[PDB]
RNA sequence: GCGCACCGGGGA
RNA sequence: AACUGAAGAGUCCA
RNA sequence: GGACUCUUC
């Protein structure tokens, strides 16, 4: 309060323009100490400074002395004047924020001027009214951040002290326009000696003012020394000429010292393959191939799923006895033997329960009732009878005869004999296998079909719900050997008429032991598996064969591979079946590196360490088998005898390497992945030297000295002039090369076209709150005693690790491990001391006892484990919605949350703001072949780093060469790569190792401190560079948190190693780091270091550095040796397109070219950029962002996009799954995959849906598509094209009617007979009437009966839980997202929706669960199984079912059932009506060709297939600029048609236009129709299709499949809308031509301009708000009078649009009308 | 026969 | 009681 | 405008 008022008195005094007019108000604002008087003076001063630039904007002279109208006339009270000649310009200004109130004030001003217009214009001088109403207190007389600081204080005065008014509330409307970095002045600057030290480091020995001559003389003396010491052997070469003969020999011998055999032929290789593993033994072996039992079983599963849980031992056994009774009854009557496996039978919950023990258990149970008091034969029946009544109570249904429950004497003499089911937990030789292994051929699809059935049973094993497993199998040490299953779980599958059973014991998603079991032979095989990894092979037996056949067609023409095609096909199929049977991550990586191998092979130079990068650590036998198969395949295709068709073989092998995508992304183990990610984070820092363990918010002195020391060490890299020479592998940037890079940026040598940067504080993007909101994660700090917690507790962590070790001992070590030995005694002693829960070793155990006793005094496991954590997690939206509940502004921008919020920092240092330092946290990413460490900062960190990124993206977009935030630049890069490979020019396909882990914010700080952006004005330049220096130093001192699991695992490992409980004494660096700290007594919680920018955190910042540094490197090389380079970078990726002279030099003197490549390597490394070993130089192929470009062909990644669609996509309802697969397949077709393979993938998805027991309606997938259904259509077109094949006769009549209709609506003729007649009501009568009124034969009565079953008709499907128009809502949300209350409503809705969606079971297993439950909502508040609906349809008479070949179900429902009391007639929807609606909406979107006649192709040209005839194609379209209907059109139409609802819902949220339509909008026909329909009928939205259009991205399609596709064919206003308003407005009220008046008109662009070309093109666009003058346009403002531009009573210029028949309707529809008409006509002549 | 950071998972 | 920062595209929803 | 899914870095 009292301090804030003094602060703003100082701020206004210090910062304010020296204008005398404002001075009088400034001297009065500094003295009114009364808070009300201070507030009034402040508002007055803001109003004066707003009205003083508007007068300087519109040219009017300011009435400083409030000269009344009489005063100026002699020489009510205006705010301006320009009276000259007969032209008087009266200006008045105001500031209102409410768009409703704005109108009131504007009307008042109009009245105040119009009450004297007549009197003034009566005698001599004519009046020209002018208004400059503003919507906020912007006031650029004050500097930008002050307008926010002053506004906040001014508002707070009345909000806190003036409690005695809510009218001028623009004091809440935020008045800023910039990024928000400048708001750091609102905080106190406490930057002490440390900041000065860091900056002095950044500015020491670095001479950034070199001229181009000094730079070019210093850069050609690095080259002489480098070249001489490279020829002399003192510098290690890093690039090797490609041999193609010594490079294959290197892949063959890659694993020679791991024991792999020298070589093998196919016969031994196939023999090994068909026997390697239990699955692979089983896939190629020789398998050599109603009932009351199911009625009880299928009925008792429901009974326990609808009754009490925790079914006791007694209750489950009754179900076993009942199933046995049913089985005996079926045996006696029917004479059948199914449902058994030897002497075990399938009981209720998959349970493979055994007869002998089920009989034996019943012997004891009945014997109990002998002493418990009719007889045994009657007592057991009464047990079942009591259960039977209770089971039936929960309301049979399915048939279930009760007569099979008479007595139990049958059990007493029931004997079933057979084999026993077993699981072998230990490895068994391939001699116990009972089938002739290796018989099934590979040339067919028998093996891919057995994997499909077996994989499906591995996925189904995750659905079993865990229940009590009485009757254990084995005891002691036999439990992990051959186990005789007395009670397990089983899943039955059926292979070629043989009933196999997958037998397991553990229920869940974890890795288990499975055993395949047969009724004739007992166990078949056993294995260990993680079921979640086995989904892609399900129902894909035909996709995975067409994939291999497609790849083989590529190489079928190589005449010198003509005798080797059979082996190549065999080997490819072997590779595919191996990676599908054994989904290993170490095989994923091995298949992935093959793309780098082949990329090197086709290229010219490669890194010397390439083959150390390709090598992968293999473990199992199948991984070495996979390497053997890959070696054989490559050795076949890449022979030196084969020379022709190299492009096809590169394509082939690259797709073989992309087969790695058939293995799931998910982590095989989480803890290992997390430990490895942390090792990746920590190892580079330990190797550098800087790991500051456990930093604090108030950084100590030792930490600061360490950071300064290592910052100094970062910059001291040496190169090629030191005796040791350049030292790669060392992080750092030189000083010579830093002061050359900045010396030539500050010189206009890098970016020349001579350049003109512009200040990136002004041009930086402004980020709202919702830009940073999502459902992703964010760290939440934990506070105790009011201070953030940053340290794990050693006592609590030690106790927790001891408890975990005790648990693991109890499960595993207690029952094994030679219980009289050392380790048993040690871990027993360590386990007794844990209470509550259900040598140096002596000293350490003493300490451990003390610590655990201390903790158990303090507390017993859940609380401890939650008290060790130091962080929590939320979503971005939860944190933001909590944050916006603290701010006090209207607009929700980031600057309002960091600096002007309630919990915002107050002072700041160079280490961090008042509210702690920036803090991240670590997690891991699940990706294909590799570990990514992920940094999740808390909310404040995310906001501040977002400000940094906005700044550096603003810089990067001003310089040409970065493809990170520039799609035009990326397309130019693609075109340049294509042209380069076309001419056979060299092209270096670069890649950078350790982008994140090596570049640091200190490097960016040094570079920023030495760069000069605006060399015209230096003060603002240095000030902005200062703001960014501060923000980048906050990232120098960030604290990265060590995950909880990592420290917990490390402490368990520590305790084990301390007690001696470990085999070896090998320790990686990370374990040393953790153990050194655990010994002294401190837990490493957070880590600070000089390195590690963060993976993708400073992404735009590092992209900017990459851009400028690469530009310097290419410039240096061009200066050194001729030529040139064209580099496109994308922040860790680069493509360098060499010149033609460099390409020639490669052939002239290849030693010189290798010297130039080595010099490029050296210069890059001296600037902290380590080129990856996966970097090639070549003339054959290019590479940028996984997009390969060979010369005379296209490279489709067929296997990546086939494999994308086959995975367990996390989808929740059966229509979402179909839409997802449609999208993936659209992507595939766009990227080279043929279409006949896409149809197979769609059939695979439909089969997955059918397995789930879902009715397959015509609206799921179209599995008969062409090329044209993807290139030219969208999803709605594919739905049309499926319905047009189900009922092709009627759709012809519907399309004839639609062609006749759509043509009339667009013209605008038949609107009422469509709108409010026959798009509402009974659908069939509507369709008939529409056909009648257009003179088209109506659909026959039979055609109107076709229907489709809509199971979500009444309400969407109720999915199991694991745990106002739409047009107005659309525009409302779009306009309201930028307001605090609007953002809060959106955020709250998203939070609740996400909390609901997270509890829904997702995936194939969840889909089957959902569709097996009561998922169909009945008409009036009830739930029914899908089977209930299908049964009621089956009973009802007349409803037929029809199906096409694929399985698409369309019904036939007579048109009298809805009347005739049919409860299942409300689920059906007529199919022609839906066809009409789909066809109409997609004709609005795609075009009018959709309504033409489908004509099949009659090619008959007898051409060759040519499988690699790929052809780029573009979706042909007709409307590009004609139908660019935007949001403004819909807003204007909505206001015109529905005013009250518009002003109730859309007016408050509307700005940047402020309702300045002036009633000259075009009044679009066919848009008002759509708007009127969407307000009324909310079933179909036509307006969302008008604003939608098919993109013009290219599709790479086979040129043969393009010929077989069907053929169908039927058939600037943005600028002119601006010109339209000016020409018609001028007549009613002549207006002044200024920047604010012209831009005020709603229609306005954001030398064909003609009359206003000069001002709009540059003057308006640049930002100078000046009046348009006669000096331009070929100091007196030009008043726009009726029909021409006027200067002094004469039309010095004239403007006129092309008036039309409809344009004149607006002008004559405006309510002096004749006078306006008369003057209009005279102008039209000239 | 899984995981394969020595450490976990593999019958309530 | 675990999985980020961006880029492109598509689908759905109100 | 929000959500979701694929590919990329
Ligand atoms: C911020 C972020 N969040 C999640 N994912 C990210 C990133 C970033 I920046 C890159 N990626 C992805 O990581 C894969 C390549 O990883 P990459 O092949 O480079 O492994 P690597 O160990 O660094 O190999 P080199 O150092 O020898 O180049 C690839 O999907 C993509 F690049």
């Amino acid at each position: 309060m009292e301090e804030d008022i003094a602060y703003v008195k100082d701020l206004v005094s210090k910062y304010l323009v020296d204008n005398e007019r404002l001075s009088r108000q400034k001297l009065a604002f500094l003295v009114q100490t009364e808070p009300r008087m201070l507030l009034m003076e402040g508002l007055k001063l803001l109003s004066l400074c707003i009205e003083v630039d508007s007068c300087n904007a519109n040219g009017c002279e300011h009435n400083s002395e409030d000269k009344s109208v009489e005063k100026i006339l002699h020489e009510v009270v205006p705010d301006g004047y320009k009276l000259t000649g007969n032209v008087l310009i009266l200006l008045e200004c105001f500031v209102r924020s409410s768009p409703a109130n704005f109108e009131q004030k504007y009307i008042e001003d109009l009245k105040k001027l119009e009450q004297l217009r007549e009197d003034l214009k009566s005698v001599d001088i004519n009046l020209i009214p002018l208004i400059d109403g503003r919507t906020s207190f912007y006031n650029e007389q004050l500097p930008d951040w002050v307008n926010d600081k002053l506004r906040d204080t001014l508002f707070s005065l009345l909000r806190y002290a003036q409690e005695s008014s809510r009218l001028c509330e623009s004091l809440s409307m935020t008045s800023g326009r910039l990024s928000g970095i400048e708001s750091l002045n609102t905080l106190l600057d406490n930057r002490s000696d440390h900041y000065e030290e860091i900056i002095a480091l950044c500015h020491q020995g670095i001479n950034n003012k070199l001229t181009a001559h000094e730079v070019k003389l210093q850069i050609e003396e690095e080259y002489q020394v480098f070249r001489n010491r490279l020829r002399g052997g003192e510098i290690k070469c890093q690039f090797m000429r490609v041999n193609k003969d010594h490079l294959l020999s290197e892949f063959n011998k890659l694993y020679i010292d791991d024991g792999v055999v020298v070589e093998e032929n196919l016969e031994q290789l196939t023999h090994q393959f068909k026997r390697a593993s239990p699955i692979l033994r089983f896939l190629y072996s020789d398998i050599e191939g109603e009932h009351q039992m199911q009625c009880w079983r299928s009925f008792l599963n429901k009974v326990k799923s609808l009754r009490i849980l925790n079914t006791r031992r007694k209750l489950l056994l009754i179900f076993d006895t009942l199933i046995l009774l049913a089985s005996k009854y079926d045996h006696i009557k029917q004479g059948c033997l199914q449902g058994w496996l030897g002497s075990c039978f399938v009981s209720v919950n998959d349970r493979l329960v055994s007869l002998d023990s089920t009989k034996r258990d019943l012997k004891k149970w009945i014997e109990r009732r002998q002493q418990v008091e009719l007889s045994k034969n009657q007592i057991l029946s009464s047990i079942i009878q009591k259960t039977i009544k209770r089971a039936t109570a929960a309301m049979f249904g399915v048939d279930m005869s009760v007569i099979g429950l008479d007595c139990y004497d049958s059990i007493m003499n029931f004997d079933v004999t057979g084999v026993t089911p077993t699981i072998s937990y230990q490895k068994s030789q391939e001699e116990t296998f009972p089938y002739a292994m290796g018989v099934v051929e590979l040339s067919e699809t028998t093996d891919l079909g057995r994997l499909s059935s077996l994989s499906l049973a591995l996925i189904n094993s995750m659905k079993t719900s865990s229940t009590v497993k009485l009757r254990q199998n084995e005891f002691g040490a036999a439990r992990y050997q051959v186990v005789r299953c007395k009670e397990a779980y089983c899943q039955e599958f059926l292979l070629d008429g043989v009933k196999f059973q997958l037998v397991y014991q553990k229920t869940g998603e974890c890795s288990k032991c499975y055993a395949i079991n047969n009724d004739k032979v007992g166990e078949v095989c056993s294995f260990y598996a993680d079921p979640k990894r086995y989904f892609p092979a399900i129902f894909s037996a035909e996709v995975l064969q067409a994939t291999v056949d497609t790849m083989i067609t590529w190489i079928k023409d190589c005449n010198e591979l003509e005798k080797e095609l059979t082996h190549i096909k065999l080997l490819t199929k072997m590779i595919l079946v191996l990676i599908l049977a054994h989904p290993s991550k170490r095989s994923q990586k091995l298949l992935q590196n093959l793309r780098y191998f082949i990329m090197a092979y086709v290229s010219d130079y490669h890194h010397v360490d390439l083959m150390d990068k390709i090598k992968e650590k293999l473990i199992t036998e199948t991984e070495f088998l996979l390497y053997k198969l890959i070696r054989a395949l490559i050795s076949l295709i890449l022979c030196n005898e084969v020379k022709s068709m190299m492009t096809n073989r590169f394509k082939f092998i690259l797709n073989v390497s992309y087969m790695c995508h058939f293995i799931t992304k998910e982590t095989p183990d989480r803890l290992t992945d997390q430990i490895k990610c942390f090792e990746k984070f920590l190892e580079p820092k330990i190797e550098f030297g800087h790991v500051s363990v456990n930093p604090a918010d108030i950084a100590t002195e030792e930490e600061l000295m360490d950071m300064a020391y290592h910052a100094k060490k970062f910059l001291s890299k040496e190169g090629c002039t030191a005796p040791r020479g350049p030292e790669y592998k060392k992080p750092g940037v030189s000083k010579k090369f830093l002061s050359l890079l900045t010396s030539s940026f500050n010189n206009g040598s890098l970016f020349k076209e001579k350049k003109e940067l512009r200040d990136p504080i002004i041009t930086s993007g402004c980020a709202t709150a919702l830009d940073l909101a999502s459902n992703k994660s964010v760290v939440v700090n934990k506070y105790t005693d009011g201070s953030r917690v940053l340290n794990y507790d050693f006592n609590k962590l030690t106790a927790l690790a001891v408890t975990q070790l005790t648990e693991v001992f109890s499960r595993k070590g207690k029952h094994l491990l030679n219980r009289q030995d050392y380790e048993y005694k040690v871990q027993q002693a360590m386990s007794n001391l844990v209470l509550g829960s259900q040598g140096s070793a002596s000293l350490y155990f003493d300490q451990l006892r003390e610590t655990v006793q201390k903790i158990v005094d303090q507390y017993d496991t859940g609380k401890l484990s939650d008290d060790v954590r130091i962080s929590e997690r939320e979503s971005n939206s939860e944190a933001l919605s909590k944050a916006l509940s603290l701010t006090n502004c209207t607009t929700a921008m980031l600057k309002n949350l960091c600096f002007y919020s309630q919990e915002s920092p107050q002072s700041y240092n160079s280490v961090g703001p008042d509210t702690g330092r920036l803090k991240f946290s670590l997690s891991y990413k699940e990706q294909v072949g590799g570990n990514r460490e992920l940094y999740i900062g808390d909310l404040r960190t995310k906001m501040f780093t977002r400000l940094i990124e906005d700044y550096f993206e603003a810089l990067s977009l001003q310089l040409s060469g970065s493809c990170l935030n520039n799609e035009k630049e990326f397309e130019n890069a693609i075109l340049s790569m294509k042209l380069n490979v076309s001419l056979a020019h060299v092209s270096y396909s670069m890649d950078h190792s350790k982008w994140g882990p090596m570049m640091c914010p200190f490097l960016f700080l040094a570079v920023l401190q030495n760069l000069i952006f605006l060399s015209k004005d230096l003060q603002a330049d240095i000030k902005g560079r200062d703001y960014l220096s501060t923000l980048l130093t906050w990232h120098m001192h960030k604290m990265v948190e060590i995950p909880f699991n990592v420290v917990s695992a490390m402490m368990k490992s520590f305790i084990k190693a301390q007690l001696g409980l470990r085999k070896s004494t090998s320790q990686s660096i990370t374990e040393d780091f953790f153990y050194s700290n655990f010994q002294v007594g401190v837990v490493p919680s957070h880590v600070s270091s000089i390195l590690d920018m963060g993976q993708g955190i400073l992404h735009n910042t590092s992209d900017f550095y990459a851009l400028i540094s690469e530009r310097f490197i290419n410039y240096a090389i061009s200066s050194v040796c001729g030529g040139s380079i064209d580099a496109y970078t994308s922040s860790d990726d680069q493509i360098s397109l060499f010149n033609q002279d460099l390409t020639d030099l490669m052939q002239r003197d290849p030693e010189e070219f290798k010297t130039l490549l080595e010099f490029h390597y050296y210069m890059s490394n001296q600037l902290n950029k380590f080129i990856s070993p996966k970097s090639v130089v070549g003339r054959f192929v290019a590479e940028f962002k996984s997009r390969f470009y060979v010369w005379g062909d296209e490279v489709p990644l067929l296997t990546k996009f086939v494999a994308a669609a086959l995975h367990n996509i996390k989808c929740k309802e059966p229509h979402q799954l179909a839409e997802t697969i449609d999208t993936i397949i659209d992507q595939s077709v766009a990227n080279g995959v043929p279409v006949h393979l896409c149809n197979l993938i769609q059939l695979r998805t439909l089969s997955l849906l059918q397995y789930a027991r879902y009715p397959i309606d015509p609206f799921l997938l179209n599995c008969e598509t062409d090329v044209k259904d993807w290139v030219d259509g969208n999803r709605s077109y594919r739905i049309m094209r499926q319905i047009e094949s189900l009922i092709p006769e009627a759709c012809g009549k519907i399309r004839s009617m639609l062609r006749k209709l759509f043509n009339k609506l667009k013209t605008g003729q038949l609107h009422e007979e469509f709108t409010t007649n026959y798009l509402s009501g009974e659908h069939v009568s509507s369709l008939k009437n529409l056909c009648i009124i257009l003179d088209v034969d109506p659909p026959s009565e039979s055609d109107l009966e076709f229907s489709w079953l809509n199971l979500a008709a009444y309400h969407p499907l109720r999915m199991v839980l694991r745990q106002i128009p739409t047009i107005v809502k659309t525009i409302q949300n779009k306009l309201s997202s930028t307001f605090t209350r609007g953002a809060q409503k959106l955020l709250s809705e998203a939070i609740n929706k996400s909390a609901f969606q997270s509890s829904i079971a997702s995936g194939f297993v969840g889909l089957c669960r959902t569709l097996g439950s009561k998922c169909v909502r009945g008409p009036n508040k009830e739930n029914l199984y899908i089977k209930s609906i299908q049964s009621l349809i089956s009973n009802t008479q007349g409803i037929e079912l029809l199906t096409n070949n694929h399985g698409i179900q369309y019904w036939r429902v007579p048109l009298n059932l809805k009347e005739e009391k049919i409860s299942v007639a409300g689920y059906f929807r007529p199919l022609l009506w839906d066809y009409m609606c789909i066809s109409l909406s997609t004709a609005i979107e795609l075009g009018a060709w959709v309504l033409g006649e489908p004509k099949a192709a009659k090619p008959l040209e007898f051409f060759k297939h040519n499988p690699c005839d790929y052809f780029p194609l573009k979706p042909t379209a007709s409307k590009l600029l004609e139908d660019r209907v935007g949001v403004n059109h819909i807003i204007h139409s909505l206001r015109r048609l529905y005013p009250s609802m518009f002003e109730k819902h859309i007016l408050p949220f509307m700005s940047d236009l402020a309702s300045t339509k002036m009633k000259w909008s075009p009044r679009i026909k066919f848009l008002d129709l759509c708007v009127a329909l969407d307000v009324n009928c909310e079933a179909l939205s036509l307006v969302s299709h008008i604003v939608k259009w098919k993109r013009e991205e290219h599709y790479i399609v086979l040129s043969s499949e393009l010929r077989l596709s069907h053929s169908r064919s039927h058939e600037s206003d943005a600028v002119d809308n601006f010109m339209r308003q000016i020409y018609f407005e001028s007549y009613v009220r002549s207006f002044v031509a200024t920047t604010r008046t012209l831009g005020s008109f709603t229609w306005f662009p954001h030398q064909r301009l003609g009359p206003f070309s000069s001002f709009v093109e540059k003057v308006i666009y640049k930002g100078i708000e000046r009046p348009m003058f006669k000096y331009d346009l070929m100091a007196i403002p030009l008043v726009v009078h009726r029909g021409g531009l006027w200067e002094c009573n004469k039309r010095l210029a004239s403007f006129s649009p092309v008036l039309q028949d409809q344009d004149l309707e607006l002008f004559v529809r405006e309510v002096l009308l004749i006078g306006a008409l008369s003057a209009m006509m005279l102008d039209r002549l000239k």
